[PDB]
């Protein structure tokens, strides 16, 4: 029923800045699309963004305690944070990793994720629709 | 309009063998689900499977000449074939890479793809629905 | 006399979550055991936990200024944070690194620590008692 | 006209602690020297320091929106933070990376920077004057 | 009840030679401290040292057959011996690895252990007290 | 008082060739700017360029014997010459390494320097002004 | 009862070409020896060779469906084919890997096998008799 | 007298597709140029292309049995196929490796060839003329 | 005629300990099977086991002087001992390396052998029968 | 019209020394063959050899200023010199790299070239004729 | 005055076996040459050989206690033994490492020594005379 | 009879500069000691030093043509020059590599030599006497 979408550092700058790498859709507009898609699927989406690791960890903690699924785009922390991975390892419901850009076509450091190995699955490079497709997966599981 | 789904080696054994790694859905059943989903989206899906690299290359050649999108699960060739990548580099329409299992949770050799860097995007670990979600992406682009 | 025990990200979830990896002892219960052991040793233990790197750095700063020893379980930051190491390099009194789990029996990324090279010593895999044994070391030095 | 000098973790401990590695000049004294040098150059320097990544990201966000140059000494985050790099990639005006110590004469992990590749240039090992020389570069460009 | 302390090559030279790296406590004096601490804990400590791998293997064999715990400082063999590890893999009671010096602050070859991954836990850099703290762990488990 | 500026292979082609990578300022013009800046600082700059390693070594030898500081842009030899480093290790006065281009944004082989570890500091990517800023450092030390 | 011997690329050239690396026994002669040895053991050997990966995969598919053991010398595909490994992972009866030459005394690329980790065991360097000894193993298991 | 030119996967798409990487000369046109050049040299050129490894191996087998020279552009198989190399190791007459593009200016995986070490020599980056120049070498040897 | 079977460290614990990794056949029982198989083959088998490298070297020395073949399972020394390899390099008669377990399915350090490159061939993972099959090879050569 | 052939260190010893690695053709004889071939092609070849890097750089400088093509066999400097590469990067006309021996069949250090990535193409292992074939390429382009 | 020459595993087989790699001089003959050379130099040479690490360690222990120089050819243990290095680190008088063969022209594993970094110096490839030249060094120091 | 001693870059600064790393013996004094030792041995020593690679190559060329032995301390070029190695490969008489300092106790880049693999043998760390001991080797061979 309830799906948590969690965005990490820099994702609040979406759409306003570089449309070429990530599209012209803003973060508020992303929230609205996610919410609408969720309703259409019979789900409720709770969308949160922070530049602060501590805050992201708290939000993951709450999803772990509530047994709720998580769609996570951790931004740069995807490649760097062991703490984020430790928090995600506690989740009993599915974890879907989402990236807007195709990280496998970019710098080598973007091609390693601490989250991919413990995630149910991973969607990258499909832009904003990535989030919407992850919702649909959760709806049919 | 027309979307080519191309499956590589061993994907014909789907469902019949190990349900634990890849699910109990067979290849014919996968074809039927794909076709039905495509119709619902206003698309036509042409689904092909081969254990032969030469055959896969021919099918990619035809999609390149027809300017048609490709959803590709190359099986083991994903990690090994430069020729498959060279053929895919000719595609002008989108290439979506799909894997049923989460390759990033398996042996290290499965975590490298010759296709990921030239693909539009990549879906892994979402099972058979991976293909269906790739169709939906193509429908809205 | 005064010993600072500093716990990093996720250590507040102790005991409540996965008992199999880290034991069924909670963080409050860990604090109580540490305090009791310290008194028995003639020491005072000040136990602090945060998911926030900035907060951990402040607590290390204060131990550096007060010339006090530190027992540090930095959680995931153990493997990732150069800033935490820079702060610890200022400590003139002993630094004992403690991990509950045996990090050397886990993923390769857990087998590298930015803290181990500048620590007096390191205890891992002895569970919660690790902290208590570190206290006893400090008491006899 | 306006130049933002941004200091990351541990840089508030300057001068007060180890003079041997980083000099006896304190952070407040660094601010005063920077301000004075800026005035002499016809610039205004806004100098900010934080141990918190989130705060550093916000300050980089504002420089990106205001089209202002940045002189950045990210401390330990220089070697570890992809998020900091993503924020800096948005800057349209020059980014000068500055380190007080010669990081290339220290541990191997200090010889890799996520920031160097996207910076205009890099000054290291010239102590506090590093900042002043970066100001002069910006003044003549 | 019975705890076997096994020391490998060069550990008989303790105290007599370099006090700076390993302390001024000799091997006989180490035996006496261990014995006294064990009695205080309600245990019996059997302390053995050899420069001969074959001898160390025999002593590990006997602990395996008697179902007794082992505290092991294998000296240089820690980093080099697969045979020692194979023998230790047979132990059903706890194995605690102990090193006097902080091996993680020394040459890179000292930072890899064939024993760490199969040990219950590892204490390094706490000097001779390392052995005593390992005894206390065994006493409370 | 006297500062030696030493340029290695290819630096005589400056300005005349590719302005895009290194600027439109020629080597003679660089000499004139350096000389003028030095006078303004109360210094004398002696600027030398050679494509010959032997010649560069002789010039470093003389600075070593005269106890004079060196500003060195060794060109390609920066990444390749152990002999140049051995000669520079004899210098008792400061060595400042300067590169016009940001070597850390270029091919991986340009990101390693045999000189950086023994230099006082390093300026890269600030163009021709790099030399001038190195002079100013020497003037205030 | 039935044992499938499967030979990959180039193995049809046996004996006719270089006797020095692989012996003077031809492929037809190998078939005859295998058949005779099998009869003596109370088994039936079905020996197949192809230069085509697709064909080898089909033959492995059939052994998987029939629950029959496989003795496999995949030739060059031993070191290169993930698809061959995926097909072999389905086998429920034993897989014995056989190579005529000692691959561990040859080029480094011959010392890695995608098949070795999932095989029951591996015989190399014992020439043609390798196949015969693998038969004998299967006969007594 | 007779020279075999063998082209691997994707080389049938020549000229028709991307002229920018490989030129606007088609495969049939390449055959005609090769034939004409061969006649002028007093040779006969037999030019074959396949996307199928098995087919390429058969053609190499025949050149081995006939003691005839081979000019080989294996396409993607150049970087991936041990089987192709094993077949080429049997050739007693010269093997010239040819690539149209300069593989050393492209992705790192194109800079390794299983064929280069056993080839007489290698021509890359000289386009279609590469084949013609290889013919001329064979004519004068 | 005479075949020396030499077993290294820990192989005396066979059968008595972990049957799951190595089988329930003991070392004395292994000796008896080897002897019986040898007689049936017209050979004499001399079977020796030691945990001492020096002893193994002496036994290899004697086989070198007597020009006798060796079947060697060096245990952990397989992966670690250059001295054992130097002794084996003197053998003029065949050396067959045997391991009970499939070392290629275990830890990465077990997948490197100092002996494999100088051995005639290698049998692994076929259990105790490995030794018997090595005898049969020697009998027919 | 004018083609510069530039030979680096040791190439003056050609033919006189080891004929087995490089052929019995001397450097003067190489010059004569090159000149004759050039005339036949309607070109003028200017052939220069030096053991001195500085001299080679000067000759490359002149070809850069005159907009003339270069055929370059840099000898050992091929694998070691960044300065030589920097000089060659200025050439606007084609650069053909030539080596007499097949460097890809020799020591691993000969398989890396600083020149290959910026060269038009590369000919190796075709002996002295390599130079002649490079001339013919330039003639038809 | 007294110089200890210590030989490790396999060195007792000298001269008797392979003269091609190590010369036809036997170990007893080596002892005699060493003794004679020592007398001529005014020294006493005590020459010891063992295949047993424990024995070598004891002999190093005695040289450490007696403050006597050591000439050490540890055989295979040169590349493998940390324990041997730990024992040698205690020596206050010079340690000269000697190898008969040129280890740098042999397998890569022979090109790493645990002893070289703590030795005064190293002589390799000069055969038996290596020992004699090491004596002469000790005589003049 | 005639022995050529060749010294590379920086060796002319001997003794005059840092006595701590290389001793207080100057280059002229080294020449005199070498000459005197040679006479005593019945040899003639010709000692040459240059900072110029070209010059060193010429001197090696002459020793190759005259069939004379070489004692070579190439300085920094030891670790960097392929050209120097190519020249030395032509020598038919012995090549002894000599270094004053123990390069194996210094930076990792000093532990690789392009010359060691083709040299007869190598002496390092025995100071100036290294040269004298190399002479004595040549005298008795
Ligand atoms: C400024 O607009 C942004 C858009 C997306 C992101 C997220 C991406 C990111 O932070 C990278 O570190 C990461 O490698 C990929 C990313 O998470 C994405 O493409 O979704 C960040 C900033
Ligand atoms: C027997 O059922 C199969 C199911 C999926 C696959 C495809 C997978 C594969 O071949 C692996 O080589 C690859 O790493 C992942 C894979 O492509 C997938 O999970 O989709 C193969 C056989
Ligand atoms: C949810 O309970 C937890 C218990 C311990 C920890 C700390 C551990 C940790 O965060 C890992 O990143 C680290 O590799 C080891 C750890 O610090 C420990 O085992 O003490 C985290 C969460
Ligand atoms: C306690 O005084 C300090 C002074 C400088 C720094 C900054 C340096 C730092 O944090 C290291 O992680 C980094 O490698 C270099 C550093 O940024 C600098 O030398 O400027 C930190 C603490
Ligand atoms: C001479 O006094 C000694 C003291 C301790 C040791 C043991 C140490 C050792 O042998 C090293 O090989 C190892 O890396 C660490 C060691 O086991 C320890 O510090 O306990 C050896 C000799
Ligand atoms: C043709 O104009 C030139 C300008 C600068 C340089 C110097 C640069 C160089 O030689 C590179 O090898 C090096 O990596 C960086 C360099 O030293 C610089 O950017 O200052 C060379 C040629
Ligand atoms: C031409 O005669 C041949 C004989 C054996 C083989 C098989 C071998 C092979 O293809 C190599 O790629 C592989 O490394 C070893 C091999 O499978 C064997 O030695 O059995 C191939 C050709
Ligand atoms: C679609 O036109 C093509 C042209 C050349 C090739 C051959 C090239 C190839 O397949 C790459 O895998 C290889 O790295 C280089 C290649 O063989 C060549 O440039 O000749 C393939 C397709
Ligand atoms: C306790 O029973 C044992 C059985 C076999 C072995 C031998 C194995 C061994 O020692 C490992 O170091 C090696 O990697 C493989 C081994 O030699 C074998 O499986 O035969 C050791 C102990
Ligand atoms: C003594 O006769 C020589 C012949 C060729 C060369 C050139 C070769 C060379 O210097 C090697 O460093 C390089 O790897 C290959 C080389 O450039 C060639 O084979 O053309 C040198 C000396
Ligand atoms: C059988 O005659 C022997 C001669 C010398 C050696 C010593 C050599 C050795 O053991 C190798 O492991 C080592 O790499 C070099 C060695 O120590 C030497 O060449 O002196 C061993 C056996
Ligand atoms: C300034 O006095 C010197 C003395 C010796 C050397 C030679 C050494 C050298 O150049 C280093 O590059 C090399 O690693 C070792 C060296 O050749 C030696 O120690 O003999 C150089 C300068």
């Amino acid at each position: 029923l309830i799906v948590n979408v969690i965005n990490g550092p820099n994702l609040g700058r979406l759409g306003r800045r570089e449309p070429a790498v990530y599209g012209g859709t803003t973060h508020d507009e992303l929230v609205a699309l996610i919410e609408r898609e969720a309703a259409e699927l019979g789900l409720k989406a709770v969308v949160r963004q922070s530049d602060s690791e501590a805050q992201l960890l708290d939000w993951i903690h709450q999803a772990a305690d509530a047994a709720e699924p998580v769609i996570l785009n951790a931004g740069g922390l995807t490649h760097t944070s062991v703490a984020l991975r430790d928090a995600c390892a506690e989740l009993s419901a599915p974890l879907i990793e989402v990236h807007i850009s195709n990280v496998h076509a970019r710098e080598e450091f973007r091609r390693h994720s601490y989250l991919s190995p413990i995630a149910t699955g991973v969607i990258v490079g499909l832009g904003i629709q990535g989030y919407l497709l992850a919702l649909r997966y959760l709806a049919e599981h």
